[PDB]
Order: structure tokens, then C-alpha cells, then sequence
């Protein structure tokens, strides 16, 4: 089986900007998760040839990882926190609806989700 494309990270017709907060989520948040041990499984998308799992983009539509999260702000690609926030959701989302729940990837991806609301949980205010 094949690979679906990857989200986009940058779209001419999409408008960009920067805030305060998606640079705190880019510099702080996304930096602190990115390099915790169990991050390099969501460093990009789930390579599903690789892997071998015909039935895991029949079964997630809506894929996201944190590569695509970083790319993402590094683009401008967010108008706001939000988006970027529910990107993250989503990756954990899709990791727990996919996989048993006594999975080792499950697992990481619950380490990884408290911390990820850890640093959420000072996101500055807008200036
Ligand atoms: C995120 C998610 O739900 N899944 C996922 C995605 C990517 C990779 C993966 C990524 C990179 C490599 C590699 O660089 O070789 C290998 C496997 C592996 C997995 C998951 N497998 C797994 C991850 C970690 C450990 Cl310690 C044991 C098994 C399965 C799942 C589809």
C-alpha cells in the first residue's frame, strides 16, 4: 500500500501571522516535547508502508504529527493558538483511537500529552 501526502505546512492562499503565543508554542512547548525521549515516533508522519498497516489511513483520515505541527510554525502557517492546540489534540487523538490501549506507543503518547499540558498551561498572553 502507499503513503497519503502529507498535511500542508504552508498554503499561498491560507493568511500567516505570528503571535506571541504560537512563538511560545513553538519555542517552549513544541521544543520541550520534541526532544523527550519517547518524541521521535511523532516526529513525523506514520510511515504506514514502513510500518506495514495497510488499514491505518483507513481508519485515521485526519493524520498529524509533531513535524508537521513544527513546520507548521515555522510558516506562520497558524493564525492563532488554537489551531496549533487542536493539531496537537489531534495527534494524541489519533494515536489513542488507533492503537491498544496498553501499547507502548500509547503510552509515550500519555508522557508526552501531560507534558504538552503542562506547558499549555502558560501560554502568555496576547500582546
Ligand atoms: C504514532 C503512532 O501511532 N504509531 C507509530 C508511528 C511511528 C512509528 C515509527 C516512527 C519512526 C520509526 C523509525 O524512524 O524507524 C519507526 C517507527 C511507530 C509507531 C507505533 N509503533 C511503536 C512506536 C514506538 C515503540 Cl517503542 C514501539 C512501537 C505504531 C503507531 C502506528
Amino acid at each position: 500500500s502507499m503513503n497519503p501526502p502529507p498535511p500542508e505546512t504552508s498554503n499561498p492562499n491560507k493568511p500567516k501571522r505570528q503571535t506571541n503565543q504560537l512563538q511560545y508554542l513553538l519555542r517552549v512547548v513544541l521544543k520541550t516535547l520534541w526532544k523527550h525521549q519517547f518524541a521521535w515516533p511523532f516526529q513525523q508522519p506514520v510511515d504506514a508502508v514502513k510500518l506495514n498497516l495497510p488499514d491505518y489511513y483507513k481508519i485515521i483520515k485526519t493524520p498529524m504529527d509533531m513535524g508537521t505541527i513544527k513546520k507548521r510554525l515555522e510558516n506562520n502557517y497558524y493564525w492563532n493558538a488554537q489551531e496549533c492546540i487542536q493539531d496537537f489534540n489531534t495527534m494524541f487523538t489519533n494515536c489513542y483511537i488507533y492503537n491498544k490501549p496498553g501499547d507502548d506507543i500509547v503510552l509515550m503518547a500519555e508522557a508526552l500529552e501531560k507534558l504538552f499540558l503542562q506547558k499549555i498551561n502558560e501560554l502568555p498572553t496576547e500582546e
